[PDB]
């Protein structure tokens, strides 16, 4: 018997499943999948549409829920499709003639219902690529009959050729021989040349699939086309169908003169094409894809310095030109010696076009001179030097006033807005910004909110102020400027979104000397407006960094300042093409990977500070990948202010870490369990690790999920641990519990050991917070309903739902019932009830099953991640994931 009937829009479970007491499991799974975006609320029933039967049978975390309802198996089975007429005919039609089992080549017809099949009283699954290739055929079928003519067959067939490549299906002989391609994406294919006197770079769209003689007859079309014809040397014919998306990356491709790069405007476009072509183009070139393409093919955007150098007459003898390579790795510097005064007379011609062209590229002999930070002090300095050599040879916080009466900073919010003011006081001469590198969950945003509004109460007349965040913490920043500020005085704007569209330029309205130069998008002037706080996302300021350059900034906020950890991003050159007095760094985590990220952080915040990459990597990375790492702590002390939870415990509610659940002992069966588990992956080695050690995870947290055998379900350590804490917890102080865990299945366990000895079922919540308001409103509903219920409750969180935006404060028990290999997600979880608002003692509880003479998964586990936790407590220090060779203990016995 299947428990779910089957329609042509997928599997559909009923609503009546969760009034049956012996299917809690399956009713508990079908909760989960519909808050995680599984299943369709329909009139009194659950759907399960295709792709999403699709995406969860792909999804890993499932798996083990999957056997729940039992889904047919994929049946393997290539498609033949025939056709009759050509594309021109209004009549054309494709259909899928028969299928054949991929291996026997044997023809076969089924009963189909939807994706579900049925041979033979045995009911199996399409393939997802044949099941897109018959939808793609179906789609085509449904709009003949609706708008007949070449077009629809174009597009229907292109669609339904790349779902039968997708799904190796077989052609007949007209369709093998006419190809239709429509690209989606576009690929640029960069090599340095040296067809002009100095090096060029060309570029070479590239599709999917694109034809072999596409380029051809793209270079030789004045224009580019909505489609075009290229017969093949194989007597074939092939189409290409340009979307408009694609068609303007193609119409600037098209206006570089024999795709050849020389000059600012075309290499600015190759530096960051977003600026001029808008949003669209990162949907049609990936902007990973442009990074890596730029580093391949060797075009660094270098930083140059002048060093003139004095003779005993105080004359210049030689000009030296040092470039500094710009990418994630650091690389030798390259050099240059003016022995005489026109060398550099045509480097300042260089320099001179490309500012009085206002691009950020630049080009000298071969070598790209990044121009973002290149301001007019500098350029007047050169035309300076060159004349000069002509001539020779020839604390107490200031609050903001706008504050809400009932809102208080803490200690350390006050002292860092203090710290804050102090270095923005300075901020032109002595310093150019700084890194806020406090912990999450300190305020951080409210001190910089501080910071802000007392600015702009301060000095009113200044340049606006500039805030680049994910939207997800965008959305934040304004609701907290709204929450703790009179906002009435601080006009805001939202560069992200529609306002983006409101104060962007008409299309064809671009300036006739801005269209020249190949910008397409731009925003109209006036676009700030009256705010004098700008929040914009980090993919807006690259889209509109040449828009959000053009004007004088006061403070510039990098909040997450980890997005710009990679010195050769194009988000990175935004960030530092953007000038501001004051930038302020904000990452809880300044170093990810390696130290290249702080020097990223702190090129961005203080230019200089940190001197060249390559000067940092030869100093400070590879002395230490210490003396290295106390001296760049004190070299970053002045300008960083770093505090973490421990340094304000008491502006904070008190953690307790609770001992008695770490003390718990292996069953006889679960050890022997353990044991066998062991012995047989040893065994299977000696005749992978990841597997073990999820087995001896599972093993350690519920036995009876592993084994449904009777023994292992009475003979749960941990459970037995959880069911008697709740039953103290419901008895003694009615408080509210958050228990953590990312499997599924064990959620399902626990809600059902909960239910049975409480009576209630804690909500399994495993979805994020992200954009998904179809459901992450719910998600919100379900805590809110959680948290509003009075007396004793349990929820059941996962590590990776909670996040921004997301805080359990009614709750002060957080148990991990099972727990992550980082010790910072464990942080940010347990920081869901730890927070500032908690009024009551927070209790995070470590269940740990121990061994006398077996050292168990969850030992080794939690002595790392204290470890690594120790180490994280660091700024300066990499914070990496456990891995399957950090557990090469458990094998030792
Ligand atoms: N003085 C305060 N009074 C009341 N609530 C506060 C105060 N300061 C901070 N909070 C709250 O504390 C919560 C936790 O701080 P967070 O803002 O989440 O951490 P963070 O340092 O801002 O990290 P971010 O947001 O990624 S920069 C905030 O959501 C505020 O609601």
């Amino acid at each position: 018997k299947n428990q779910y009937q089957v329609e042509e829009n997928g599997l559909s479970f009923p609503l009546s499943l969760v009034d049956d007491s012996q299917l809690w499991a399956l009713a508990s799974w079908l909760e989960q999948l519909a808050e995680e975006d599984y299943l369709i609320s329909l009139t009194d029933r659950w759907l399960l549409s295709w792709e999403a039967l699709y995406r969860l049978l792909e999804d890993e975390e499932h798996a083990s829920s999957l056997p729940l309802i039992g889904v047919p198996d994929i049946l393997p089975l290539r498609a033949s499709l025939s056709s009759r007429g050509a594309l021109s005919d209004s009549d054309f039609r494709v259909w899928i003639a028969e299928w054949a089992t991929f291996p026997a080549r044997k023809p076969i017809r089924f009963s189909r219902t939807g994706a579900i099949l049925t041979h033979d009283n045995q009911q199996y699954l399409l393939s997802r690529e044949n099941w897109a290739l018959l939808q793609a055929t179906e789609q085509l079928s449904a709009q003949q009959i609706q708008t007949p003519g070449e077009t629809t067959n174009q597009l229907g067939w292109a669609a339904i050729r790349k779902c039968a490549k997708l799904a190796a299906a077989k052609f007949d002989d007209y369709l093998e021989k006419t190809h239709v391609i429509k690209p989606t994406s576009l690929s640029l294919r960069l090599r340095k040349a040296t067809v002009a006197d100095t090096a060029v770079i060309e570029i070479e769209p590239h599709f999917e699939d694109q034809p072999a003689n596409w380029l051809g007859s793209f270079d030789k079309n004045l224009q580019v086309h909505d489609s075009y014809r290229i017969p093949g040397e194989n007597g074939e014919l092939s189409h290409v169908i340009i979307p408009p998306e694609v068609k303007e990356v193609l119409n600037s491709i098209h206006s570089i003169p024999g795709r050849r790069v020389a000059g600012s405007e075309a290499l600015s476009f190759v530096r960051n094409p977003y600026t001029f072509l808008g949003e669209d183009a990162a949907s049609v070139i990936a902007p990973e894809e442009h990074e890596q393409a730029l580093f391949d093919a060797r075009i660094f955007f270098h930083h140059f310095r002048l060093i003139p150098q004095l003779n005993t007459e105080n004359k210049i003898t030689e000009v030296t030109l040092i470039l500094e390579p710009v990418s994630p790795v650091p690389q030798p510097e390259i050099t240059f010696v003016f022995s005489a005064p026109w060398e550099l007379d045509k480097f300042i011609q260089q320099l001179g076009i490309s500012v009085a062209a206002q691009m950020p590229a630049g080009s000298w002999q071969g070598y790209e001179l990044e121009l973002s930070q290149f301001t007019e002090q500098q350029w007047h300095d050169c035309q300076a030097l060159l004349t000069r050599w002509q001539q020779e040879i020839e604390a107490e916080p200031e609050i903001p006033l706008s504050l809400k009466e009932h809102i208080r900073l803490k200690d350390h919010q006050r002292e860092g807005v203090a710290w804050l003011q102090q270095l923005f006081l300075r901020s032109p001469e002595e310093t150019a910004g700084c890194l806020l590198a406090d912990d999450m969950g300190l305020g951080k945003t409210l001190q910089i909110l501080s910071f802000l509004v007392w600015f702009i109460e301060k000095f009113p007349q200044e340049p606006p102020n500039l805030i680049v965040a994910p939207v997800s913490l965008l959305d934040n920043w304004e609701r907290e400027l709204n929450n703790f500020f009179y906002t009435a005085g601080i006009p805001v704007l939202k560069l992200y979104g529609e306002t983006i569209k409101a104060v962007k330029y008409p299309k064809q309205a671009i300036p006739a000397h801005l269209q020249s130069k190949g910008i397409k998008n731009l925003l109209k002037p006036g676009w700030q407006g009256e705010a004098k706080i700008i929040l914009t996302t980090y993919e807006t300021l690259r889209d509109q960094e040449f828009s959000l350059a053009r004007q004088p900034w006061s403070i510039m906020v990098c909040d997450e300042a980890q997005k710009i950890k990679n010195p050769a991003a194009l988000i990175t050159h935004a960030a530092n093409a953007v000038q501001a007095r004051f930038k302020v760094a904000c990452t809880g985590t300044p170093v990810e990977n390696t130290l290249v990220d702080l020097w990223s952080l702190f090129d961005f915040a203080q230019p200089g500070l940190l001197g060249a990459l390559n000067e940092f990597g030869k100093q400070y990375v590879r002395p230490i990948e210490t003396e290295r790492l106390e001296s760049l702590r004190a070299l970053i002390e002045p300008q960083t202010l770093r505090r973490t939870k421990e340094e304000v415990a008491r502006d904070l509610p008190q953690k307790i870490e609770v001992e008695s659940c770490k003390q718990l002992t292996l069953s006889g069966v679960q050890k022997q369990l353990y044991l066998s588990s062991v012995a047989n992956w040893q065994q299977q080695q000696a005749l992978g690790m990841l597997g073990l050690l999820h087995r001896l995870k599972l093993i350690c947290a519920h036995p009876a999920i592993v084994n449904p055998e009777p023994r292992f379900r009475d003979n749960s350590p941990k459970l037995n641990w959880l069911l008697k804490i709740l039953a103290e917890i419901k008895h003694t102080s009615k408080d509210k519990v958050i228990i953590f865990t990312e499997l599924r299945d064990l959620q399902r366990e626990l809600q059902h050991a909960i239910h049975q000895n409480f009576g209630f079922r804690p909500v399994i919540i495993n979805g994020d917070s992200s954009t998904k308001s179809q459901s992450q409103n719910s998600r919100q509903r379900l805590i809110d309903d959680f948290q509003a219920q009075p007396g004793f409750g349990v929820i059941i969180l996962s590590t990776v739902a909670v996040g921004f935006g997301v805080n359990v404060q009614k709750a002060n028990h957080v148990i991990h019932f099972t727990r992550c290999w980082n010790p910072a997600k464990e942080d940010q979880a347990t920081d869901r009830a730890y927070r500032i608002g908690q009024t009551k003692n927070v209790y995070v509880y470590y269940p740990t099953v121990r061994d006398t003479e077996i050292t168990t998964f969850e030992e080794t586990l939690d002595d790392l991640l204290q470890r690594r936790r120790a180490l994280a407590r660091d700024m300066l220090c990499a914070t990496p994931d456990l891995n399957c060779a950090d557990f090469e203990t458990i094998l030792k016995g």
